[PDB]
DNA sequence: AATAAGCGGAAGTGGG
DNA sequence: TCCCACTTCCGCTTA
């Protein structure tokens, strides 16, 4: 199955949930989240995931959180805004 | 308070 | 066996 950063970082390559996640600044790699409609994103990956219960975003910001040390995405210090690490991106391109 | 977000340990689930 | 890659639940903290 998919990966969560693919999932992300494909989403962006698509703009199909463009009110729902954005680019900062795409040669940095950083990207942030609405805070109103960041859960119909979640709702996407928890039903792609096949997961039992309802994916919501604080359950998949904590799975976010365990890339910040193997560095795929890190938490930029700005209300929900992360940053993929040059390794994902280019892979990804 | 109400609302929202951040921090992150610990235990549970998936598919090797 | 035992790690992968999260998922789920909980309690605490900050704005
Ligand atoms: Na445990
Ligand atoms: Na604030």
């Amino acid at each position: 199955k998919i990966r969560l950063y693919q999932f992300l970082l494909d989403l962006l390559r698509s703009g199909d949930m463009k009110d729902s996640i954005w680019w900062v600044d795409k040669d940095k790699g950083t990207f942030q989240f609405s805070s109103k409609h960041k859960e119909a994103l979640a709702h996407r990956w928890g039903i792609q995931k096949g997961n039992r219960k309802k994916m919501t975003y604080q359950k998949m910001a904590r799975a976010l959180r365990n890339y910040g040390k193997t560095g795929e995405v890190k938490k930029v210090k700005k209300k929900l805004t992360y940053q993929f690490s040059g390794e994902v991106l280019g892979r990804g391109g």
